[PDB]
């Protein structure tokens, strides 16, 4: 079975190829799930890519709305209408010979109809809904062109369509979801089944932008610097360039330090350098980083770092990766920094958390930016977060900030917990920060239990 | 596709500019959602703000009742009589007519109709609501008017509309809710599609005031110092506090985070500056006593119109609710600092989504105005540090003061650290401090003693 | 919009003056919710207070069983229909006016509707009831007279009325329940909206008495005593008057000997205490207290003790503070004692109990009632116990007592936790208890980690 390409960025790899050749597709979901905006692009791509005419058939929309609407994504459909390429039938046999007379008369190979559920209020008694919807299937598939039929639903985790009958006329399903868990919209698509050829089961999270639908479904020696030279003797000659490194520790241990001097470091060699941040303001962030002796104003005035500030509760998961992807397509940068993923976990579910670090890890490897990760621990034991951590697993580099009480003193102590293929300091150095960075000292030799954040005298 | 300024305080930043031009939003929601609020608001701002002439479509409810619900919020009717700016419609195809009429009889820009479900008693049939409803918005459309369709629920995690048929129907959807969790209330709007347009996706918080709705949406930082009240504190501090910056004092039941506020709220009226306390563990009746017994007239200090007690019991009103209070008790007095006594009074029964989204709005509130916060939460064990790890607050905190018990020589002692100051130098020692009738007395810190995060340190 | 005053103790201040004049209500609800009883307590108020001529119209119940079902609240409906107060008129536009012509022959201006929804069952078709309680509404608004219609509900958490459409058509909607969770019912008062005007959003604990419906929505420096003078002196004086003060330990610590104390100390200084017990019986009480050395039964004899003993499993929490109100409605006592709260705490909500504990702690202020509540930890480590107590925050005072095991001995130990507004004793004082009551002797200085409950010698 032939598979036509829908050059939609990630159905491609979801559908094994695309979607089948001579046969109906049914895109079933729910109000705001993105079912027109999926046929449209399905068409488009269509005429933009292969030159291969297609039409759509409305019902409920017009023409002209259609148009308007394609605009958001940037697209001329009149210019499409205006070469012949593209044509909107405005809208029981009548329709199917329209179809099959224009289709031969304008030669299409693309066809979409949104949305045949609108067509079936008369008609109802679930049977009924069925011998009508097979007929039109068996009219298609006769022609000999591909389609994708657009169906309506009530729940994200109920019936396939409104009937439920249509999923097994149609010899491929894909269903749009757009399912609400804590007040947060999440867009995930799926392909239920595809009759004589492989997919990939399950949902993937996509989100909607104005290129229209984003599904989402080397390792060289070459070290790099983080800002301070001590942290650089402790990693064996500083990180590697498409490595990702995590520096977990509790709330004001020196997280956001370190990643002030590893975006410093970037712009200093002539790098570009984003900065995500999810916890502190710009304004602050400006002021904080002046206060230890760094130039971020300049650093913009150079255009070689973009702070990209942003709250984790606005925005949901899969919306904040096709951000930091769009903003790393645009700025180009050699180094990247989210602050904090701790931020990004708050309010979330673990299973979703944990595609989104796959993402950013993967494409930051995949465009060889080294990637400096923060984390917030939960408890008192670096240690413990590090290891309860799921995170800590795909990360290469793990720089653990621990709270050492020392003397009735609230010390803090540094350590390259982990290097994945390079040797580095298996020593808990502390150090102190000051107007210029940090100072990172001698290992406590004559303590012992600091694992624990309250040693003993040995 | 053109937007149109609603004037809701959110939805503007929440539908991206606003309503679609020329097209017919659908506003679905249960009983007592305020979805006839909405509806006036959106024709009132558009007459009261852009000259924008706009028709109310009635169906249930009649002329008089409108006008005089909209009396709540102060809003007359003299725009739809003597004016004429505003057109009230008492009440298949005999009203579509009327509408466009009236509409280019005073050449209309803004619709409102209430609602929509009513008008579909003699049907019962989903099919002849799609037909009858598609007809309408495709009318409509034809004529060129922003249109603010009215529907009504049965659930509020279920069907969209009454016969789940008006979604597919209409453009744009904006589904009001009014969930119970907890023998508690929470009014959350949703713009569900935009057809042609971007929108922020998932429910925000909203409230009803005597202004209508307040739907609340999801470079400065300057170096200047300010005081505490306590000197030691701000030899601690590296200075005294930030100006623009949130301060958590952290601690056991009885450790002196209410001494803290009350000297930090004590400083603002000392330098002739004002500054609210929100209460809500002990009542003013009590904090006063306790103030005094501390060496602080409050009751002076409200005498100066610089002090400010906003007393309230957490478990009555919702977190919105509490927040819409705190911003406009903000707005009436402006003070130059605030105070939460306590975080941990508000967390209890809440969810921690629900909760979270609380201190970003007053923390954001707080630094976009300027204002000095020092909010305060009892710790749930023993162990303050472990506490502070684990509040998902104390990251978005700028200054950390963590009072813990500590027991010495069979003697149940407290100890005070600056556990994190933002952008600023601060003392790491863990100096113990006791309460009289002047105030603290931070003292030095243990120099023969370990373990003291644990609460029972041990002789070095 | 004018609201008229219902004189139902709580729903004055839940509808923020009462309900909106010339407009009808709806309370709708399941059976045994109250519906009726409320609709009575709406008319009778209203003729029993501003003298407002009311007329009720029945339905499924005759006007003879309502005012029978009126004396167990100890009402007397015929002589209000004996001085033509109140009309009970016995049961399509025939009763609009029947009722229309009553009332301006009465010159009513509160009206009571039990039930419609009854007089529905021939009519159904949803839309049909609509159409016909729409009209009804009108000719109500029309006349210019405010009601309380009632409606029947099926589920607790369900559809607002029968055919839910009832709400829509309604200007005020108020939503009576009897949720069932852990076998144990749980009567609430909502008011869903109110047009034209505001109102206190969720569900409100109310109960039935004799009294009707039962909603539930100075700081001085004057110190008493405890009945024991070391911990008068660890107090810096004793507790304060108008002040609650919470006797948190383990099983078995002295919790009740120091109740016992604290009740005597009122009754010896010829003050009423009530005595509020959920765990022992009187007989056990009694006895219990006579081996310390205090004559309980004589404490009774003198009309300055009353104890209230009961089982918190029996009664529901919002029922529980019925009773404390009007025992101490009646007695009037001087200070109170809870033993304990642990015990009406378990096989209840966490949100239900904290409501409970505002209630008592409130009204023992409001009242200026020394208010002594006692707790049995879950934990051996006391302080761990107070620190997770969410009750423990609103205390002004906390005794804590912990078992210190010592010498392969169980010894116990007293210390004033905190002491809002007064100076304290920071020492974790030892102490015996014997025949004559507490000992309270000198701290632990030479042992660390006591709070532990097994310290170490230093
Ligand atoms: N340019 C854009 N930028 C951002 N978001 C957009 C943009 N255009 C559309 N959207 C979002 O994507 C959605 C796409 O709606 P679409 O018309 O595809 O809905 P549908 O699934 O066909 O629904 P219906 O059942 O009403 O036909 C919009 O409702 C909006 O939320
Ligand atoms: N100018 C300064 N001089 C000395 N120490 C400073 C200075 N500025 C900041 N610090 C120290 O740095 C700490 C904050 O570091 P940073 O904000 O990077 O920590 P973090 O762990 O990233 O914070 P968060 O928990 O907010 O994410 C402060 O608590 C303080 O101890
Ligand atoms: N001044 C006010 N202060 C506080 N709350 C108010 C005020 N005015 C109105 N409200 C609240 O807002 C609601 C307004 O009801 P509204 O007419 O907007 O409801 P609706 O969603 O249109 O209901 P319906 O289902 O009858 O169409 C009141 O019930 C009340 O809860
Ligand atoms: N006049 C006083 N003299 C001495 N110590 C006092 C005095 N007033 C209060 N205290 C001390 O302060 C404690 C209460 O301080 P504060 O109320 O500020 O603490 P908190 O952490 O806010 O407690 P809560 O858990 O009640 O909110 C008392 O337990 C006592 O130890
Ligand atoms: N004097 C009383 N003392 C205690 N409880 C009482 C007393 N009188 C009534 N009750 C309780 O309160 C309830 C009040 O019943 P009411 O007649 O108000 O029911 P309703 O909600 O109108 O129900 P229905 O749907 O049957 O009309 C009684 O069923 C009983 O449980
Ligand atoms: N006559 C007595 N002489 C000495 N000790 C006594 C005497 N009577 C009781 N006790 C001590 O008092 C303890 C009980 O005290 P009390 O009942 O007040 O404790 P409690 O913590 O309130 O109990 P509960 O856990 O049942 O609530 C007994 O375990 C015992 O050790
Ligand atoms: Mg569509
Ligand atoms: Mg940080
Ligand atoms: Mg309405
Ligand atoms: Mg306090
Ligand atoms: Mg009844
Ligand atoms: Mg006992």
């Amino acid at each position: 079975i032939a598979k036509m390409r829908t050059m939609i960025e990630g159905f491609d790899d979801i559908s094994h190829g695309g979607l089948p050749i001579g046969r109906s597709t049914l895109v079933s979901g729910t109000s705001g799930t993105g079912k027109t905006l999926f046929s449209i692009q399905f068409l488009y791509n269509g005429i933009i890519e292969f030159d291969e005419p297609g039409v759509f058939v409305t019902f409920e929309e017009t023409p002209q709305d259609i148009i308007k609407n394609a605009r958001s994504f940037g697209w001329d459909l009149a210019k499409l209408v205006d070469e012949g390429k593209l044509f909107i039938l405005d809208a029981l046999s009548a329709l199917i010979e329209r179809i099959n007379y224009a289709i031969q008369k304008y030669r299409a190979r693309r066809v979409s109809i949104d949305s045949v559920t609108s067509v079936f209020q008369q008609y109802d008694a679930s049977s009924v809904v069925r011998r009508e919807l097979f007929r039109l299937v068996a009219r298609l598939k006769q022609i000999g062109a591909t389609t994708v039929m657009t169906t309506e639903r009530i729940e994200e985790y109920g019936p396939i369509a409104r009937y439920g009958v249509e999923e097994f006329v149609s010899d491929n399903v894909v269903i749009l979801r757009n399912v609400l868990e804590g007040e947060r919209r999440r867009r995930t698509l799926e392909i239920l089944k595809l009759r004589g050829t492989s997919h990939m089961k399950g949902e993937y999270p996509f989100t909607i932008t104005d290129h229209g639908i984003n599904i989402f479904p080397r390792s060289s020696n070459v070290r790099v610097s983080s800002g301070v030279v001590r942290l650089d003797e402790m990693c064996g000659g500083g990180f590697f360039k498409d490595s990702i490194i995590l520096a977990t520790g509790a709330t004001g241990t020196g997280k956001t330090l370190l990643v002030s001097r590893f975006v410093e470091n970037a712009c200093a060699n002539k790098e570009r350098a984003i900065l995500f941040a999810y916890e502190e303001s710009r304004a602050q962030l400006l002021r904080n980083a002046y206060s230890w002796g760094m130039d971020f104003e300049e650093m913009e005035r150079q255009n070689l770092l973009k702070i990209v500030c942003a709250y984790p509760e606005s925005a949901g998961l899969e919306d904040h990766l096709q951000i930091i992807k769009s903003e790393i397509n645009d700025f180009k940068p050699a180094r990247i920094a989210i602050d904090s993923l701790s931020a990004l976990a708050r309010g979330v579910s673990n299973n979703a958390f944990r595609q989104f670090v796959i993402g950013v890890t993967g494409y930051a490897k995949q465009e060889e930016i080294t990637g400096l990760f923060t984390n917030t621990s939960d408890q008192w034991m670096g240690a413990h977060s590090i290891t309860d951590s799921h995170i800590s697993t795909i990360t290469d580099t793990i720089i653990l900030l621990q709270y050492v009480e020392i003397r009735g003193e609230m010390s803090r102590a540094i350590n390259v917990f982990k290097m994945r293929g390079s040797w580095h300091d298996k020593a808990i150095r502390e150090f102190m920060i000051s107007d210029k960075g940090p100072d990172i000292k001698d290992s406590f030799r004559n303590f012992e239990r600091i694992i624990s954040g309250s040693p003993t005298r040995i």
